[PDB]
């Protein structure tokens, strides 16, 4: 197909703003994250939000406390069941605009990417 | 959701006991694993068992001889077809209580994790 | 199952020949790949072909221009939708006969594996 290409996929705009951070002042989030990490050191606190452009279902709950040794892939299935995804619908997680390996553990992601309020922030989208 | 978290996922209990090892004495397993590795050096012998708590189907066969360059992900699909998983059901593999990368090859997992009887042991579960 | 193994999976024959290369002389491919990489440096040109033995659907288009920061896993879903895979059908990508990690980016694969005509070649199969 001479000079012909099919342009597919979109470069991430990196513009994911979490509503959680707009609705809860930093000092309140940090106090809470610090406390929950002290109380439950084998668990990590995670905020999960849908990317605004995503056309899949929203979550009822956004604050999760998950085992540090749980993988991304296990978390994927737990979240997918909560939004009732059509069988053929894709679901991707983004941490700081990057999709993590599905065998990474939630503790590993948290250690590397948690924010200064001691939460790990994950966005999800359908593309 | 003030002080509110949804607790999801379970920390692995690491208590996976393989029935294969309870039914076949170590020396018989080792003799067999040694022999099959000598005869078929480009293949690895694998014991696959369902985690007792898993509510998905059991396998008819547990002893597999697989190409060393086959990936975990290819193996996943071969095993999934054998238990007739509902489309939305999850399937996870565990080697020594850890989920391997799906692009790892069976030979790589075997080299790192085979037991002293020269078998690689994989447990599977739905969570 | 004494002396009994179930032999499953197939060792890759590494014999994937791309029709694209048989139909377009090297110098024409290189000129084009060089030009498109100069013009669109944040995108990578990819040739996608079905492995001849695969019993899944063929693609209408084989020449794609994809964002460098798109993952393999995102690309998987874009290609899967284009061939209308039955829900339970597997789809695997091979670059130089090896399945890449699904979290690798297309730019990372391109940097490591592009050919001298400046295209990245991906084969897909159902096993």
């Amino acid at each position: 197909s001479a000079n012909e290409f099919t342009l597919i996929g979109e470069a991430s705009d990196g513009s994911m703003k979490f509503v959680y951070k707009e609705e809860h002042p930093f000092e309140k989030r940090r106090s809470e994250g610090e406390k929950i990490r002290k109380k439950y050191p084998d668990r990590v606190p995670v905020i999960v939000e849908k990317a605004p452009k995503a056309r899949i279902g929203d979550l009822d709950k956004k604050k999760y406390l998950v085992p540090s040794d749980l993988t991304v892939g296990q978390f994927y299935f737990l979240i997918r069941k909560r939004i009732h995804l059509r069988a053929e619908d894709a679901l991707f997680f983004f941490v700081n605009n990057v999709i993590p390996p599905t065998s990474a553990t939630m503790g590993q992601l948290y250690q590397e990417h948690h924010e200064e309020d001691f939460f790990l922030y994950i966005a999800y989208s359908d593309e």
